[PDB]
């Protein structure tokens, strides 16, 4: 039940939060072991590439996310969804919040995070809302954006209508908290790795923590317990 799920997460919460990609491979996790070192998990449904990879199909649905989903789920682990936004006009960016949400949906995932980090359109701030406003549109709640703050500044992409900020920050890239990010937004969840190790999985993984600025606790339920 949802009480049963919430005190898992309660025990759990000094467990790290991670986010995963068709980048690893669902084989290669051992799922029993992995939901119980983590508190919560983003996976990712979507990137915005004509040669083809291991990761994703061309028209960027993930070839790893409904395992990723479907076996933490099932550990009662929370699970958000995200997508790499890379759409070159509004009619792209519209196009791939709805391939997102019609991909991620039926899962009922925690949350929904647009990953922003390169300039596919002129006015990527534009573009950025274009898909915001189209995932809202088709029923999405929680909407958050992962940004770097370099990047948020230089194309000026204003976060204040999104529910959520997530900041990528890695210092050196060592695995292990060593900067936070360079800004005086008030972000919920941070970025700290792409370089963690965590037992059930032997390769990288790209490790989260919320931010020691928040409420530990009331962050984690907004962000992981209430879909």
């Amino acid at each position: 039940n949802i009480a049963q799920i919430e005190a898992q997460a309660l025990k759990h919460l000094d467990k790290p939060i991670i986010d995963l990609s068709g980048w690893q491979r669902p084989e290669e996790i051992n799922y029993d072991a992995l939901s119980q070192n983590i508190s919560g998990a983003i996976v990712r449904v979507h990137s915005g590439t004509t040669k083809e990879n291991d990761a994703s199909f061309i028209n960027g649905i993930d070839k790893a996310y409904k395992s990723h989903i479907t076996e933490l789920q099932k550990r009662n682990v929370p699970v958000a969804v995200y997508a790499y936004v890379a759409g070159k006009s509004v009619q792209e960016m519209e196009k791939a919040a709805e391939v997102f949400y019609n991909a991620a949906s039926p899962y009922s995932p925690s949350y929904y995070w647009l990953d922003v980090e390169d300039k596919t359109m002129s006015n990527m701030n534009e573009g950025v809302e274009n898909f915001r406003a189209k995932l809202a549109s088709l029923g999405a709640k929680n909407i958050g954006i992962y940004v770097g703050v370099y990047f948020m500044e230089e194309h000026s992409i204003d976060t204040g209508k999104f529910t959520s900020v997530w900041i990528p920050s890695y210092g050196s890239d060592s695995g292990f908290l060593e900067s936070s990010p360079k800004t005086d937004l008030d972000y919920d969840i941070h970025q700290y790795t792409s370089k963690g190790k965590i037992a059930g999985f032997d390769h990288d993984l790209d490790i989260n923590v919320i931010s020691p600025l928040k409420n530990k606790e009331e962050t984690f339920r907004k962000l992981f317990l209430k879909p």
